[PDB]
DNA sequence: TGCTTCCCGCGAATAACG
DNA sequence: CGTTATTCGCGGGAAGCA
């Protein structure tokens, strides 16, 4: 089809036909397959650019409209994503987002309509 | 070398199904 | 509808890049 399985121990791996990488979920293998494939597009609605995922153009349509939904809760700086805003806090604040403490806010998508989750109202 | 975009497990929201 | 299958948003490390 387009991927084979492989097993070691009890772990199922599945592996893109085309160039070989391995995919613990089947849902992440076909995710992946587009950008062989090409099959789906996704094009971004305020320009030209095409996607091979759908998160791909969304972290891109952002872009577009400068909406800054990350927060850092220290100071109040806002940032456009996840990299500039704990950058902000490593160097700034000399803090690690990754582990415990709730040190930003990730507002709800206002700019453009993307599925909401309900925890981040 | 520090931005920049890519990657993929995980699971919430939504769609397709019946 | 309820109940499934599907889509895709998110974190945060990795890889790319000039
Ligand atoms: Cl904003
Ligand atoms: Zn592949
Ligand atoms: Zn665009
Ligand atoms: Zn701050």
């Amino acid at each position: 089809d387009d991927h084979y399985e492989l097993i070691v121990d009890g772990r199922v791996y599945y592996i893109c036909i085309v160039c070989k990488r391995s995919y613990v979920c089947l849902t992440s293998l076909r995710r992946h397959f587009n950008i062989h494939s090409w099959e789906k597009k996704y094009p971004c609605r305020y320009c030209e650019k095409v996607f091979p995922l759908a998160e791909y153009r969304t972290k891109h349509e952002i872009h577009h409209t400068g909406e800054r939904r990350y927060q850092c809760l220290a100071c109040g700086k806002s940032f456009i994503n996840y990299q500039f805003m704990s950058s902000h806090i490593k160097s700034v604040h000399s803090q690690d987002p990754s582990g415990d403490s709730k040190l930003y806010r990730l507002h709800p998508c206002r700019s453009l309509q993307i599925r909401q989750y309900a925890y981040l109202s």
